[PDB]
């Protein structure tokens, strides 16, 4: 950055703001549907939907209903979904074995979508917290500590089962050290050459996940694996490791409360960069809009921010709404 | 940056996360009371206190009530207030003359606070939008365009009236080009040598100001109006650096990014490039959306300190936040 | 940049290439209609439409015809036009006086378009080469040298005549030293506060302008002449940064690189160093060579959007292109 | 970059432009014959030349004719040729075995040139598309996907056969991940210590290759291996990998529509950098010149651009024309 | 850094200094108790304390006394202690075997503190100089040279014994090349996954250690392993190696005479950065304060410097004093 | 920086440490006599020599005694002295007039040294704190605030009196904003073309000056007073870069950081960013704490050259140090 000695009144930054045509020409960033990933909550049943108290307007969907809705998502141009199964309580355990069940919700939903919409991206969730009895993120030792390498063993089995289901992207959200490299090695050994790994690289120990926990039925803290909200430099180490270990894309989470992190990650690594606008961000915005406190326009404003900050792709519960505005 | 060939399992970033003592040691940033500015809505009259439905837990206060509340803001260590007068309807006009009235609410409130709390920082708002019938931040030409240099003449008179009232900091929030330099030159000429200028440098044409406009009562004046010919396009990041560079050249003592959390990347760029005192406004819409979620039971109250910690990590030195009292209470404990 | 120790087979860059959905997600740049400026050749007279053999598919149009065509340019969302008058032979002279004629073609066309399409951006050409008997961009001394400061006096009058006609943007294409500052000061003094200056900052002494010179009819005036004493040596890259820095200092609102695809590295440097609104001219020779190849069947029509995507990737915000209509049609579909 | 407060009228950038002598002194870049590589299309026969419809003035040449022409190329000072065989249809197959035939056109032309002009550089094309029945870039799986590692196996055999023919440079144009490292390992194992590898590192999925496809007789898309024209950051990852894998020089392709990529690659890596002015660029220019729409001078202008952008060497169908102008 | 053309009188840097409230708002750095590590000297006995002539106000403490004092340290919020045993003369040897004695002072103190204050960080000293007869830093060859790899063998045994005692951090202060990597490998092999390594990375051959040598009873030079005070660039190589070898935090030593090194290390690596305000710095300051030559306020001034220079954590004999001022 | 993949055991950084000859070869920095400035305390009167209990081994000297001592400072090669007069009590006043007295101690001492040792560099102190009854560095307003521009008027007269006395270097230590430019303009206008200005650029509101204030006898004048409204907050690092940039713009020939060893990171930043002659003051408190420890037997005398080597490594070109004679003696041997 060079200021180039620009000075009022020779330089008046309002001249370009004067007319819509000059604002449109110089406009630095834009949201398009190419940027959008829709996370979806998937039920076990058939002919079912459920409303979520802390996520107004978001539904859990059984797989038949998910296929119906996906027709419109595909028509809108949304490139990918991110699947989050809502695991029945009977299928939760200490060993999280349901993670790699070829008939688990994630695996069944994946096969169904891959067959019905071959061009639609399916990003599965590599994670043990949907399958543990404690909603905790992995296998626990006697002190209640989430064991790093032993949990990865389970995540690796899960990632393989997602690849076999035909998922084009697996996205480890677990924050175990080294899991990206372990999952990549396994995929490569098993001949899953082209399965992308979307690392949750810099995923903070946040209070903004509350409504997601209600959505998935897992509703303890995670400061021993998820990042301290205070730390920024530390995020660069996380991403560097994950790129070395073979991630095809890297993600910051949560989103708008961490835009500075998005900016640094894109600037320093110049790699495909993703950001999750999490359940709490969605719920904050949607709550204020429904209360009449904010205009609908905040939705696009929030999504434009992610582009401006350097994100290539955004995981957002507003993906459908945003895509419909962009179609119009 | 230099990754230094750090590789798992030799590098395991969970080791520092293992225990509280090590997380505390390596913790890169923290919010303190020194970082906090409380914006306050100020009524005319006496013994007036009004709730704001779009800003739950926030009240408009007459000056007598403001003086009483400020006792505990001072006790909690909050360094400064940012005053926002709620202009009576009959005092709005084309020429925004009420802006420089020595007896306007902002001027009166300043004089009262400077006397009662001589150590408390008073930031006044340099801006015509509270005083105009149309709700725009300056004087309109015959095409309804906000005139730049003519509006600055009025902002200059206003800033001078604020200095004369004893304000330590004037904050032009108007987004006219050149106004920081015009205000600085007027202050210097008049002998207001040490009056700080906190420039709203990169203030975006945002939708997150809705509840503030309700609170000061400019919402009905503005109607469906927009500020796209002066406040910045949300899409633009490089442009913000040009804004800040000019305001520093023009003599700003502090530079501000607004809104806040939707623009953390801009805070990061501004601090990184200029290394200057950097400020950020956690706007009314940001406050309301958090409040709304907390009151519904959708988010824990811990999101308040998480939202504020973000501004520190992004590179802000000071934060204008309606949560300043809550936060200062939480830090005192 | 930081390679982050990425190594095959852990890193396989074909994974993101595997499917359309992943290519779309990671796709770093895209052309939109917001990026497009259509240059247009404007005839005197009424009901005139002339093909240009060296620019297949491009026509010179009288103002009545321009107004009709512009209806669909507006409907397709093209933000702005760049006007290039085709000066009658008898109006060319040593003093280039026709440049500032309130009744010249450019002035007339501007008034007509500003009235009929108030939202359409009109970029006028500040330049003496359409009005000079020799075809050079300024007034010659007795050695046949293009005088710098004397030519600026004329360009200043011209820019003022354009502003008076209602042009939102004047674009000095002349490559005189200092002209951006001289034009800016004249606009400011005259109250043309918001008239943008789109500086042709790094315009090269190129051979790719041949078909344009046919189109405006300056080719016969120029003959074998060259512009080496003002337009930049093609070999020089560092020099372009000094050009842009001066034009920004002098008050340009936008800076332009010209020609385009033969100078993509200069676009990249200019955007990287200055972070300012950056423009690029896909010149007449670039248009013709693509057209020629497409019409012969040697290249698919897909090269059009590939050539334009390149400007975005290189760092241009806006592109002056004779393909603007074709491209906007292709994007609408 | 420091502007150093330079200001009109103290600074007038036209002063150096005033006279030829000052323009020549400050002139930042120049094309010389040292920068030129001539690609040539090689026929199977004897005493044969063929004209190419979409490449005016370019001939396919049998090997006897190629030796005749190379005398003038050598006299002009052109450092290297890039050989592109025109494979007879009978010698195309699914397995691309003709790639490593010691009596293939490329191998025969290489031996002949190495013997007759020992100082002339010969850059062979490591590629399966001249030898496949589908002109596709490698071995196909059941879905028609170009298999990465299995194709490399064939490319490695081909590169070895080029080294044995005496090629000083092999230039893999295939865009398989990891092929540079695989080819380098093989060359090193086989004792081909000094055989240079000119990686096609950042080679875009372009429409500018049309006339080349007519030239080689292969006249389907390549977006699953060649780069998206939209992507610039991604090019830096490609080059970094190829330098780590052992490339001696790295190339951007196509050329003038990707000068920004040349600039970034030279700036970031400071390694020997090449650029291909492809058949479509040649044909666009030559078409406009022949139509009288552009002056001949555009040829040198286009080649000067490559130098200015940071290229060390340029693969160009204009190499002979440019060399003759530089001789005069 | 961009000056942004700031000029007197438009810019008056005294405006922000005018009032306490504006100084507090712009204040760039602050010391908190989160930053503080207290080094402590530990005696063999019971019911014992000893004063140290060259460290006014610092005591050696037997383990019972150490537990008593640690109550107040914990109440103050001090995150960690750094243990330095005062080894009885009978337990010194050429082989330094007392380093890895499970009943050595360090190991006994560690167990006791880990049991009584489970949240208090214990950083042990990985070092042979407390256990050698010559106070020299390792195993000596026939010339009196400190043997690199042979000393590491002993340090590795010692670090393992500290991990088994329950130390959360081991801090190798020895300056043997490669010891960080050797100690990390051993910890990982032995299943000590979460034991942090605080490398003394850039530890100068300083005269500021004198009073420490009196404190530990070891009271020869160290220029063959500790760094030349003259060298700054060399410090970056030391830290890069130690980060590659697996250190979780990196330290500069001594402190205030090396603030430029702190600044460079934080700027270049963006990793958790520590600094030791050594015994000589403590004694210089405390001496001047007691003589009435300097005000008590120099203590916080010196500690604020470390934060400003880029240190995250500070090893300081003033930790208690500083924490009490911060509590008030 | 570039680690270049250096890894143990191929890289063993102890190899260069193995022998003295290799340590000497790679040794990155060294102190020499060329780097040394000796500050001296100067009494009125004749045949006066006074010890300073808070600065062991340092004496206040009358001018006759200063002239004698300076013979060996010159012989040891010390390039320059920094004079600090010890102002008689009766010469302190509100207006600090003694600052510009042609017969003041500093002026007299300068004339005497310039005559006796024409090659010895004389740095005079531009500052009002030795001459004010309150001990502050400028003139107070009615609120007890140190007035900026009014104090500069006095500093300007003083700097001129120093130049007239023959001082080659004036060093404003006052921390008024703008004083470097004001002093430079006055020197230029008056024909003092080559008088250097050594700016105390980033001088902190420090506690390490205590023994100096005893030595010049301003300690009793200052009492409990502070200089927080002008000298820099110790916590601030970015701010120091803004300070230095202004002083260079204003015409400083050298820029100084003060205090020294507690601010080595600031020395490093200032040298790195500006590449300008950089100076650092090893203050009286730094001298005393080292002295105290050496005399008690707690630290070896080798810490003296270690403290000074640090300033070189950090990027200082010159060091103001009460150890200059000891150090120059140690280097001569
Ligand atoms: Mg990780
Ligand atoms: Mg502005
Ligand atoms: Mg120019
Ligand atoms: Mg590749
Ligand atoms: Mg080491
Ligand atoms: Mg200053
Ligand atoms: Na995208
Ligand atoms: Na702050
Ligand atoms: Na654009
Ligand atoms: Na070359
Ligand atoms: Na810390
Ligand atoms: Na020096």
């Amino acid at each position: 950055f060079t200021p180039a000695n620009r000075a009022y009144p020779y330089t008046r930054l309002r001249r370009n703001r004067r007319d819509d045509f000059s604002r449109r020409l110089v406009r630095e960033n834009v949201l398009t549907v190419d940027d959008l990933i829709l996370p979806v909550f998937v039920l076990d049943g058939v002919n079912q939907r459920e409303s979520i108290p802390s996520m107004p307007g978001v539904e859990r969907l059984s797989i038949d209903q998910l296929l119906i809705e996906a027709e419109e998502w595909v028509a809108l141009g949304i490139p990918a979904l991110a699947l989050f199964p809502v695991t029945p309580v009977e299928k939760k355990s200490l060993d999280a074995a349901e993670a790699y069940n070829p008939e688990g919700i994630a695996q069944r939903a994946t096969r169904a979508l891959r067959e019905r919409f071959p061009e639609l991206g399916i990003i599965t969730d590599v994670a043990l917290d949907p399958f543990t009895t404690h909603g905790q993120d992995g296998i626990l030792d006697d002190d209640g500590y989430v064991l790093n390498d032993v949990s990865i063993d389970v995540l690796v089995r899960q990632a393989l089962s997602h690849a076999e289901a035909g998922a084009q992207v697996v996205a480890p959200s677990d924050m175990m050290d080294g899991r990206i490299g372990a999952i990549r090695e396994a995929l490569e050994s098993a001949g899953h050459t082209n399965v992308r790994v979307m690392a949750y690289s810099a995923k903070y120990a946040s209070a903004y996940y509350g409504p997601f926990r209600d959505a998935v039925g897992s509703a303890g803290n995670k400061a021993t694996y998820q990042m301290d909200p205070a730390n920024s430099d530390e995020a660069l180490h996380e991403v560097a490791a994950d790129l070395a270990e073979g991630a095809d894309m890297v993600m910051v989470k949560p989103g708008m409360p961490y835009l500075d992190i998005v900016r640094r990650v894109k600037d320093e690594f110049r790699a495909p960069t993703f950001v999750y606008q999490v359940s709490g961000e969605y719920a904050m915005h949607m709550g204020a809009i429904q209360n009449g406190w904010l205009a609908e326009s905040v939705i696009l404003e929030s999504l434009t921010a992610f582009k401006r900050a350097g994100a290539d792709g955004i995981l957002t519960y507003f993906a459908k709404q945003a895509a419909e505005q962009l179609r119009r």
